[PDB]
């Protein structure tokens, strides 16, 4: 259902520049921040988009161009992928498993650099695929921070404190190609997505679908990633795969799109949609109310299911035990 | 292998006389207390039959015309059972299984109708099948404490002191019908097993056998008991038991065994050998080395196993939600 950008520009994308995947799909909530169904939302942990908070709005007139003049050299964290499907690992665990072996690499360099590796890379015609990620702090340039101390501070702070949340815990500016995919993950923060330039497509799923979306090990250098590839999915290792369901919205320039916590988020660049441009706000979380109510969140068994594999790696002196002692313990006992 | 009594009385058993099971089993070594071997396998928490301590020397005469008499009016507790298989369940555990029946029942009574009882059921040839379990206190009439006292307390001290066990926590005497069966299960004490009156055939099952014996949720009623009946394995659902195997002795008046902790163990009174008696000796484990020795012993992992379905169940708020919950941590992830 896309929508029409103002001034008779014709539609902001088509269906064709989203792929293509197995499961169905219900669209999140596009609301005005003044709106109360948006505030119910965000205080109930359901994901909703803003369409008016103006929270990244002097960012609005971010290019590549400007962006290289303004935000001075240093070095940026460049992640490259020879697929759409860009792999995050934690270097700190890869020595659980060695047997892991890296899809993706990061590489430290300026912004110059980068803007022209990714022209060359559409200059030849290639597929490989990178992405920037670099947090927004005082080493950009005078302009840079004009325009970051242009946010709408007033109401993301607001939003702080009346969910209880804790503190700013990261801020990350990021720089896409067209096609790229971020695949199904979730993080231990709240979120609020402002994006930029370009369009993304983005796929949620509540906590609840821990048993559909089946994470790598606590362990694993990919922790917190879904193991299932959407694009070819195994139902015979996966077959829960069958039921999932999504939350789905094309987010564009302007629109801040709140990712609760512990929510799986897939997230894609339209294809053939251009460079797009986003910055993240990620928040602690609120601390656990001591009166808990025995009910209990999705959310909040999934942090319980984290501790557990965390302590059993620790008890066994090897994390590569984890798999065979739960085997133990499940197999014509609770099984 | 029956051993022959002293002064050509004739075997002590027949084979008639030990139940047919599934699994194959081989002898735990029949050894003299000032041999060191028996204190090498003491040392290292595997099972040995010592024949000469003399622990229960004063015990020997007992009988139920003499304990009858001399352990004076008190009241015993008594379990019954239709089968000879008695079924011991933790009353406080049956409000977590609502559906859990009990197969056993306890009635405190007097010693005279404990011993009438008995005879009843002979008297009518009947199949109800009785067990007597007191501790040994000072309630007890006085000639039974002169016994008591007359134990071998200087070796049974010295074994607490050399091992580094903790305090003794139970001395119970133990006096059965023939035929009687406790089903195999683990206990998480040392025990000292000092044979009386009757013949008992011991089967016992290292802590690495915890797989093949498929013990009850933490929570039933039944924990630390096999799920899988002896009589009758379920192989479909315990495929497993198809792999024990069992280290086996019969022991007879004068004869103690030691019972490693955590060590299963499957106790049959003799098949038409009269009534046994038994007192038992429990002490504490010796406290967990600071020095954690990483390949780590089977006995460390069931307590870990233990302790996971316990948290769980407090986390969860309901134990009957800890099998849910292991399970989808599992599938699909570890399995
Ligand atoms: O505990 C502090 C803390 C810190 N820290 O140390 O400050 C860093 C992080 C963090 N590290 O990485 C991400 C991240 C997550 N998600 C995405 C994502 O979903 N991108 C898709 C898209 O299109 O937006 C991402 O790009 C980065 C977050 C989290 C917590
Ligand atoms: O933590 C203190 C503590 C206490 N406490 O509270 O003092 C009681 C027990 C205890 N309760 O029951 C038994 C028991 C175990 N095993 C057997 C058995 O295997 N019998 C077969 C046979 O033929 O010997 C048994 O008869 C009784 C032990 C354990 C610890
Ligand atoms: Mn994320
Ligand atoms: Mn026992």
């Amino acid at each position: 259902e896309p929508r029409e950008e103002a001034g008779a520009l014709g539609p902001a994308w088509d269906e064709s520049q989203l792929r293509s995947y197995s499961f169905p799909t219900r669209p999140i909530p596009r609301l005005s921040q003044s709106d109360p169904r948006a505030e119910e939302l965000i205080e109930n942990e359901e994901p909703v988009v803003l369409t008016d908070t103006n929270l990244v709005y002097p960012a609005l007139k971010w290019d590549l161009e400007y962006l290289q003049e303004n935000i001075g050299n240093g070095d940026f964290s460049v992640y490259s992928a020879s697929t759409h499907k860009f792999l995050y690992y934690d270097e700190k665990k890869m020595a659980n498993f060695q047997n892991f072996k890296p899809r993706s690499n990061r590489e430290e360099m300026k912004f110059h650099e980068f803007v022209e590796k990714l022209q060359d890379i559409q200059q030849r015609g290639g597929e490989e695929r990178l992405y920037l990620q670099q947090t927004l702090n005082d080493t950009v340039g005078r302009k840079i921070v004009m325009d970051f101390l242009g946010f709408n501070w007033n109401w993301i702070n607001k939003q702080q404190g009346k969910r209880g949340w804790g503190q700013l815990t990261s801020n990350l500016l990021l720089i896409g190609m067209e096609g790229n995919v971020t695949p199904a993950h979730y993080d231990e923060q709240q979120n609020f997505f402002a994006q930029i330039k370009g369009y993304k497509r983005c796929i949620l799923f509540p906590p609840d679908q821990f048993e559909c979306l089946y994470p790598y090990p606590v362990h694993h250098p990919c922790d917190r990633q879904s193991q299932v590839d959407f694009d070819n999915p195994d139902y015979e290792r996966f077959p829960n795969f069958q039921n999932v369901v999504g939350y789905e919205t094309v987010v564009g320039p302007g629109d801040v799109l709140y990712i609760p916590m512990y929510w799986w988020h897939h997230i894609e660049s339209l294809l053939n949609g251009g460079i797009t441009i986003t910055v993240n706000f990620w928040y602690k979380g609120a601390p656990t109310p001591k009166r808990i109510e025995y009910p209990l969140k999705a959310h909040q068994k999934v942090a319980i299911m984290r501790n557990i594999e965390k302590m059993l790696g620790e008890a066994l002196g090897n994390p590569q035990e984890v798999g065979p002692l739960l085997n133990t313990m499940i197999k014509g006992r609770y099984n």
